[PDB]
């Protein structure tokens, strides 16, 4: 309160571990009288690919197709596929953006993938001045909820998969920060798969009490040091 | 010769600095005698979402639906959808997997992350036992040629975006040395957009040049330390 939250959520079914942390998240910031908006993107089917459909009316120069300069003119001249115009006015408006998936690949599924390379456009998450500090998305926060097959062990920076940090760079910084946002403390659920039930229970629950407080959190300072240093 | 080389083809326009470093590639494994072959994804309308629609027998379990679960199940039963096992057996058959791709977001376009997300599963590429260095795919070499906005002094240490081999993490250690595979050392041409006609021409020149040397290569030791330092 008064306090705008849009969730990016990632997972093809609703009775998942992913679909419980969205469900009390959505609960939770309900509760506090948050103004909340949840886009499934599973269930709106929403288009990854990043192609030349992206632009409505006639191209910029359709003899060779460059996708990062048509969506920049696209969205400057209000010529933006809807699905993707619809994205950034949920952005626009929020106060807190809050990715819910699975970590596919030591990175999001490819849906949520997709919908960072589509809606994060040219002249609306940032600018050719416009990055990192300079980002147009200045103002908001960012938090990603990711749950994982390995186990915590796993991932230490001497363990098989390397410390989690390792593979949040490319997302809170080559993304999140690029596009100026303050950035929170990534929620990480490791491998509920293994957990009881319990240990389940604990990681909801815990997820549910972390969002009680959230608007008193201060982000990451979201550097090279924070990700890989001492 | 003596090999066959799979390419995985991330880009648009075939007027493209991509798609000129894709048809180098093509050009000089042919010249040695090499078989070639080249997955061009946005041409195949190629799908990256992971959906149930990935499945075509009946699902180990019907009510509640694990992409995981139910894909390494359709893997061994046969019953995944084509377009996955086409792509499976360009793989199997290959000696060298080239990823040719424009960074987007510090990672591969999302219509490649699919690729990633749903040709590389659970009983073919790897087994829970079985990955990393008893991953399925041991004996085959993969390389990750990418291209950048930023220059190459952004991506250093202590640049704006960091040093190029930290975004390098998720996909070489994460996905490709997960499922087995020796890394060749990254071809990564940076800034194409801003370099000069002449230097444009020196970094497709450099590719193909050493391509003419690439089964003479041994691969990076795909570690925290190469990444990261230390
Ligand atoms: C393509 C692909 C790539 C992957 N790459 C990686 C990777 O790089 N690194 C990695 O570590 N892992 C990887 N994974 C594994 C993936 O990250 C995990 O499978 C996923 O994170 C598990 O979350 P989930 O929501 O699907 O769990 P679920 O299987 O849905 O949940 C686990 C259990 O918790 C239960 N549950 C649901 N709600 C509740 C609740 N409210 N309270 C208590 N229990 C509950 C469920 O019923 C279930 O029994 C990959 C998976 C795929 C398919
Ligand atoms: C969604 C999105 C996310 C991105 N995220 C990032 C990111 O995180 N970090 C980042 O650094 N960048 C990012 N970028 C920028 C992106 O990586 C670059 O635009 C892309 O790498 C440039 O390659 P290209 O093949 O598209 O270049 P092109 O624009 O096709 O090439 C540049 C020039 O080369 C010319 N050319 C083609 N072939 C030849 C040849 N044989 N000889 C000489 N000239 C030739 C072309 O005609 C053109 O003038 C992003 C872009 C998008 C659209
Ligand atoms: C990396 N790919 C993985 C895929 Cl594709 C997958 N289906 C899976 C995991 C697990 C752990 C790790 C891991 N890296 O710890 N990675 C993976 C896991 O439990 N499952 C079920
Ligand atoms: C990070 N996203 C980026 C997007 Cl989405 C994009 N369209 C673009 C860049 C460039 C550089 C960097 C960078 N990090 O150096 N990042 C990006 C660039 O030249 N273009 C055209
Ligand atoms: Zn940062
Ligand atoms: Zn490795």
């Amino acid at each position: 309160a008064g306090k705008k939250v849009l969730i990016v959520y990632a997972h093809q079914e609703p009775k998942s571990f992913n679909g419980s942390l969205k469900n009390v998240a959505v609960d939770e910031l309900s509760r506090q009288g948050c103004t909340v908006t949840v886009s499934d993107l599973y269930a709106m089917n929403f288009e990854p690919r990043a192609t030349d459909k992206d632009i409505t009316g006639t191209l910029s120069n359709p003899e060779v197709f460059n996708y990062g300069v048509e969506t920049h003119e696209a969205y400057k001249q209000r010529s933006l596929a809807s699905d993707i115009t619809d994205e950034q006015k949920k952005v626009r408006e929020a106060d807190l953006v809050i990715f819910q998936f699975p970590l596919y690949w030591f990175s999001v599924p490819a849906i949520l993938k997709g919908w960072m390379d589509r809606v994060l456009c040219q002249g609306f998450a940032f600018d050719i001045p416009g990055f990192y500090d300079s980002g147009l998305l200045q103002g908001k926060l960012a938090l990603l909820s990711v749950t994982t097959g390995g186990t915590a062990e796993m991932y230490t920076k001497t363990g098989v998969n390397g410390d989690s940090r390792y593979f949040l760079w490319p997302l809170q910084h080559g993304t999140l920060h690029f596009c100026g946002f303050k950035v929170l403390a990534p929620q990480i659920s490791f491998a509920p798969e293994i957990a009881s039930e319990e240990e389940r229970k604990g990681m909801v629950a815990a997820w549910s009490q972390r969002l009680q407080t959230i608007w008193k959190e201060e982000p990451i300072p979201c550097t090279a040091h924070w990700h890989f240093g001492q």
